[PDB]
């Protein structure tokens, strides 16, 4: 008998996943993956193998895979509005589930997050009395912060409830967090760039990305296939990333979905990570203010290094390789702002930059990442406001570092805990 | 000629450990300190050596030093009041510079955290409007957040400065930071526990612990010896930590002091880390209410552990011995709140937790930690607001969190991103 019912189908998959984890450690556990060096340790972690995160993979040549799926391959399995884009809430199913939904399962999510977005009113005080010099990204982690009142995984753990049931109140939370974001977000939009006006009402019809546009009030047809492939591109990153692994780290601790997110956007927030979304459009803008030949482009970007200041745009931890994240956007001005001069000016970065980069001979990584290509886009559809450009970035990563969060307590993962040396400490081992 | 200065003596400090680091690197960077497990993997790092964290180092059996000094050792070196407890203003030079303060030093910092202390409206007034069922370190995390809007690093990069001073303005930010945190911490307790009533002036004649309870509004010449000791207890506990970590990982990303902090707190927050402040007296305050005999203490602690529940202030991820974090506080209510029944029972656990957790067969530490025996302090004390207790753990710990902060900055430590693993590609490798 009945219908869909995502957490009905979690409850089949849990044990089986836990089973699967048990033997395989029970022989392997004791395997060693890899050697931990100095440089490592000074370096960030860079290249440890340091945690398990399952929704997603990043490979350094190939880069993100959702199953084992590529972008390009989410591009054509994943269900669309009616309508040339991936639908962020079927990457939600199939990050949660490891499956490819169906159009029927889809409608099910959109639904589910359209009946729980709700603001309480504590919130909405508190947002509408921040002050206009007060970042988005502050804005936004206070927010999600001050949510947490609400918290059904807190109230449960305040309860008592055995460990075995974390998963489930981690769930709902994590739908009615998913739920009320673009509530939030749109309502800082308004705030702070149509102060007056007001985020209207969600409508149980539309998906999601849909009721988003609709709140921050564009109405190009146009800007809603941009929305819904964006949301799904930030989705996730695997679990390495200063936001991802943030989250996983402070919801190992037992804090709830609300307060692990709010540190993950504080993270995001940051220059090197999501915060190049704005750097990139404030370096073009300040670009143009000083079309023009690649010699002034190049000298343009020789200050900028010789400055002591990164190219916001290019570069990663991991990819040594064009990111298909910029790739994909870049087919996507192609088929839809191939004139426009900002667009122009990106394609024209993208034969410098690199080589510049390769000059200089200190970025592992010489090739632009997903950063590198957003706010042109966005900008073209009249959403010229950069300092909100990470809030975006922001929504849909909750996607992916909520299907995860989920998985960790269903798997019952302990607290993240490593080992810190000192310098003398070091000199002396 | 001239006097006191902080930054002087770091600008000194800088140059030589940059240059100490590079050729230890030079020489020793490749050198293997250890291999990465399976088990660790899915372990929450346990085990694993994965951060350089100058400040403060744990030791399994000794416990937390902050040089390579103990707490005996900096009870004993460490500038009082007038007059027993080290003044948290000597640990955090202690911290900051590796060598132990004078007198006069300490004065400094003090004065310094005292001219500081400016709380910027739009914080007041968020502060003035949150709901009394949003935690207090819900509301604090808001708060930091929200000071952002101040944050002299995050003006001086958006300015566009060359990253090898970027060190200079964490420091400003971290000192602005220390110097306004009672004063968010005290209008929570004022807001919520005292409502009408102000937290009054700070007195630049005061030490930091002395302002902040007379902003809490305590009188007890004992309890302001109590802050001063917690607040110096609290201060850091290597780099590995949820709190510190998260910190850490944050900062590297170029997020200012002030949202780096915020997010730490989203982390102390949680109940297997921080909020055991908070957990420890409920389960206390419920023990009492259903003079107990061993027998019937031994079957109240089953009954948790048969619940799937944990049993709060006890274990540890790196200690292995009773926390001397827990025999300093221990030996503070023997000299002054030797009968107090709180106490007693919290001696008389002591002495069945551990037999119990033994006998249970689970945790790898049976000992108790810094929680275990804090918040029985603060309710001798007529502070019985235990929803309350982690702000305090929390005003504490930014001592050595941007202690380090400034360090990572100055050393240039990179963004930290390690790699993750599904567990597909697990079992693959
Ligand atoms: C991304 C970045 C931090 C990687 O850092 P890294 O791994 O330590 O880089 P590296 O190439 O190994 O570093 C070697 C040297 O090259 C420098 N270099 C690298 N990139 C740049 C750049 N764009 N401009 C100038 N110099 C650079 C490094 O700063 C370093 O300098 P020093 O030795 O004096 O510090 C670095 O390339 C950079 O700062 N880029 C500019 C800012 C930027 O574009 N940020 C974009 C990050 S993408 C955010 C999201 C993510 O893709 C993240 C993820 O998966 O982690 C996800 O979706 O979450
Ligand atoms: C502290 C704690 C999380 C360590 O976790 P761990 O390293 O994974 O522990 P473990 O002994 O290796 O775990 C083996 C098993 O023993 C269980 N166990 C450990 N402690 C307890 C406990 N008190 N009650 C019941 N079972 C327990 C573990 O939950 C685990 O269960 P499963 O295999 O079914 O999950 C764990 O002992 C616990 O949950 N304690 C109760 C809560 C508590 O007292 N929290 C206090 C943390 S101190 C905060 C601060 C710190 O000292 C932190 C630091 O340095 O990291 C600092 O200053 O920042």
């Amino acid at each position: 008998a009945s219908s869909t019912n995502l957490k009905d189908v979690l409850a089949a998959l849990i044990p089986k996943e836990q089973a699967r984890i048990k033997t395989f450690r029970q022989q392997h556990g004791g395997t060693a993956l890899g050697q931990i060096t100095v440089d490592m340790s000074y370096g960030g972690m860079r290249g440890m193998k340091g945690l398990v995160y399952e929704t997603s993979v990043l490979d350094p040549d190939e880069g993100i895979r959702f199953r084992g799926f590529s972008i390009p391959e989410c591009q054509k399995l994943l269900p669309k509005g009616g309508g040339g884009e991936p639908l962020p809430e079927g990457l939600f199913w199939l990050l949660v589930t490891g499956q490819i939904p169906t159009g029927a399962q889809v409608s099910w999510l959109s639904k589910e997050w359209a009946k729980r977005a709700a603001l309480p009113s504590h919130v909405v005080t508190m947002l509408d009395n921040f002050p206009t010099n007060l970042h988005p990204m502050s804005q936004l982690s206070a927010a999600i912060t001050a949510l947490n009142s609400e918290s059904n995984f807190a109230r449960a753990y305040a309860e008592g409830i055995l460990r075995t049931k974390y998963w489930e109140m981690v769930y709902e939370s994590a739908m009615d967090l998913i739920a009320k974001l673009p509530c939030v977000a749109a309502k800082i939009y308004r705030n702070l760039y149509r102060a007056g006006s007001s985020i209207g009402a969600i409508d149980s019809k539309l998906d999601w990305s849909h009721n988003f546009t609709n709140m921050l009030g564009y109405t190009d047809a146009q800007f809603t296939e941009l929305m819904r492939l964006y949301l799904t591109i930030h989705s996730d990153h695997e679990g390495g990333n200063v936001s991802a692994h943030t989250s996983h780290l402070v919801g190992s601790a037992l804090s709830d979905p609300y307060l692990s997110f709010a540190a993950a956007m504080n993270g995001l927030a940051g220059p090197l990570h999501g915060l190049a979304n704005q750097e990139v459009l404030g370096w073009l803008a300040q670009l143009q203010k000083a079309a023009g030949a690649d010699a002034s482009l190049r000298d343009y970007i020789w200050n900028t290094l010789n400055s002591g200041r990164v190219v916001p745009g290019y570069g990663h931890a991991v990819l040594r390789k064009t990111d298909p994240r910029y790739t994909c956007q870049r087919e996507f001005a192609l088929k839809h702002l191939p004139g426009d001069p900002m667009f122009k000016l990106v394609a024209q970065l993208y034969k410098i930059v690199p080589n510049v980069l390769l000059e200089q001979g200190a970025a592992a990584n010489p090739w632009p990442n997903v950063d590198a290509h957003s706010g042109v886009l966005l900008q073209y559809y009249g959403m010229t406001e950069m300092n909100y450009y990470t809030v975006l970035f922001g929504v849909s990563r909750a996607l992916g570092v909520l299907a995860q969060l989920i998985w960790s307590r269903a798997l019952g993962f302990p607290l993240e805990r490593p080992k810190s040396m000192s310098t003398d400490g070091l000199i002396a081992l």
